[PDB]
């Protein structure tokens, strides 16, 4: 039953790395389709829009082979050999065009603004806990949930901490598995991560520019570093009491069914005197979906449930600024007012 | 002609009618979560039942408000699409009509209107035979600053979201501040205190009514393409946010070119989030802003301004920890004489 619905689950996430193709080339087909359905005069007034379209086209090809290799790579995987054709779904597609973009945030020097703004808050209070003068940061367990692409986890683990990134989501899985073991060379990869944005573009070369990753090497991790990923949902997996010095996360807590399910989970398996370091804000991955269970929680109702666990607060900064995977060429931008919090387990 | 808009009328009064069925449901699913949820989760959050309680008297209120704008003009199931626009609808009132939506409108409507100042002063121009058309005037707010500046102005708007609310605003409305909204409570996600969910914003932040004499402020319902057919009329066409709703920019464009004046000027500030763009069987040509200024520039105007990263914001909730901000250009082109 588990290991059945995993292996659905699985073929799904593959099938949808398969389709990303024809799910754009569709796209471009209705815009070109319409394009040619305007009066002549009007389509000779824009003499490159259909060269732009196979400009488009080409980057979208490009894209597929992208995740295609990352197809290949799960496949023949050494311990995915327990797991043994359809149109995928728009939420898959979504998810796919938000994979895609997540590259530019964990492993482009394009994202290293964002990186600055989130990682570095986190890390900066990893070290203030846990100086180099006092620990050694081999001995120091940290668990980072909802590791995305990992290059937190990879951050900190370049410091030298036990650090091991978990994941639930097979986008994440393939995709961290393909640039953390087989990217051995800075920018030698490269993606279109914005030719699904045809609104709010100031120049129509904006939406096929390219970015390159990775900007740094998985493999130059110094020898003693201690780095891991994990596949599963972190509530499963992580049920030993009392285990972890320090567990991290980064625009995590928001994706939980039930929010506070992930804080009951946090305060029993970090070890008495252990600290909860968090940074992000409050979209609830949940809110809309029909027949899924979500709890809505205002940050006060949060500090709140935290408190009542028996967490002391040692760090809360309301109100820091970040975006999340920004297309810092567009003409409209979202970003967040994160809170940044450090909270202790009483020893 | 005439039942076709019949149904459109009908079908939006009926929107304006299941908003406090839509939201309550909403709340319904919440509580019902909440009840599931173990009897010690629910403990830590003695005050989670009666925070929702507060929202549905804020639902309530809203409801009223909307039902008052539909008597003063004058139950199915909307669509989600439907209640969505009525959530925007009550998010403008903030916007147009509100001490909080200032910041917004001096971002946006301020650089607009100093460029009418600019083009038609007083040293050469009568501003009373000044005619400036606001095509998607909205609640109608920015048509009626430029109205109280004693220009000839005429504001127009088709979707009868707004229709029904500009009018309530511009003629059933004379004190200040007399009535209250809860445009945030459709807002569960990214909430600091609870509390800033139910909290209210009240309009008009001005009176009205206090156009100057001689004043000529005009608002038409309808599509601005159909209704506006005279070629050479128009001195000024004033476009905020609108030009992105055409299901085809160039028609926009060639609709203002023809109906401008030899010597008519269009201002233009906003961003390109095409209306259409992710909506099955509807038209939509998406174009950059570099396409679309060579499709201007191909017409004949003349450029005069051209700024771009103009920063502005869009009913904006100045409490969420998510927020959302245009780089908007703003232009002036000139039809040549
Ligand atoms: N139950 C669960 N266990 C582990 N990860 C989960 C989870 N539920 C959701 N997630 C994952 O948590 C991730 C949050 S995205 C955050 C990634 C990265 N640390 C960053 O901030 O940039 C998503 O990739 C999502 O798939
Ligand atoms: N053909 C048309 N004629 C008149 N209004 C139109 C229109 N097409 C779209 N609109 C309207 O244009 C409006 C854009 S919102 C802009 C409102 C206001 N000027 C502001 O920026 O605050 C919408 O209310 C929409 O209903
Ligand atoms: C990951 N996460 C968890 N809480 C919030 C987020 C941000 C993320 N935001 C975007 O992707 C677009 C940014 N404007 C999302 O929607 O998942
Ligand atoms: C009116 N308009 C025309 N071009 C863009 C807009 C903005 C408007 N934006 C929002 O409502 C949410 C923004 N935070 C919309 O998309 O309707
Ligand atoms: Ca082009
Ligand atoms: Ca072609």
């Amino acid at each position: 039953e588990e290991e059945r619905l995993e292996r659905e689950h699985f073929w799904k996430i593959i099938n949808a790395f398969r389709y990303y193709g024809t799910s754009m080339h569709e796209r471009v087909n209705r815009t070109e389709r319409q394009f040619r359905s305007l009066p002549a005069n009007q389509q000779k007034l824009l003499p490159q829009f259909l060269l732009h379209l196979d400009k488009i086209r080409k980057c979208i090809d490009h894209n597929q082979e992208i995740l295609l290799t990352i197809v290949n790579d799960c496949i023949h995987m050494f311990e995915n050999k327990e797991y043994g054709i359809m149109p995928a779904s728009t939420f898959d597609m979504d998810k796919l065009k938000s994979t895609l973009k997540q590259f530019v945030r964990d492993w482009s020097e394009t994202g290293k603004a964002e990186r600055d703004a989130c990682y570095q808050p986190i890390i900066k209070e990893i070290l203030k806990n846990f100086p180099k003068e006092r620990w050694d940061p081999s001995k120091v367990n940290i668990l980072v949930p909802g590791a995305g692409l990992g290059r937190l986890a990879w951050e900190i683990a370049m410091l030298g901490y036990a650090c091991q990134g978990n994941e639930w989501s097979f986008f994440m899985l393939f995709s961290s598995n393909f640039v953390l073991n087989r990217c051995s060379e800075i920018n030698k990869y490269k993606l279109y991560p914005w030719i699904h944005q045809f609104s709010n573009n100031r120049r129509s070369a904006d939406q096929i520019r390219p970015i390159f990753f990775p900007d740094v090497d998985p493999h130059s991790l110094p020898p003693g570093s201690n780095f891991s990923m994990t596949a599963g949902d972190f509530q499963e997996i992580y049920s030993e009491c009392n285990t972890w010095d320090c567990i991290a996360t980064c625009f995590f807590i928001d994706t939980a069914h039930n929010v506070i399910d992930y804080i009951d989970t946090i305060w029993k398996i970090l070890k008495p005197g252990g600290i909860w370091i968090n940074l992000g804000p409050l979209l609830y991955h949940f809110e809309n979906l029909a027949n899924e269970l979500s709890i809505e929680l205002s940050y006060e109702d949060i500090k709140n449930v935290v408190l009542q666990y028996g967490f002391k607060v040692e760090v809360e900064k309301e109100s820091v600024l970040s975006t999340y995977t920004v297309n810092d060429l567009s003409m409209m931008k979202y970003y967040y007012e994160c809170v940044l919090f450090v909270v202790r387990k009483p020893q």
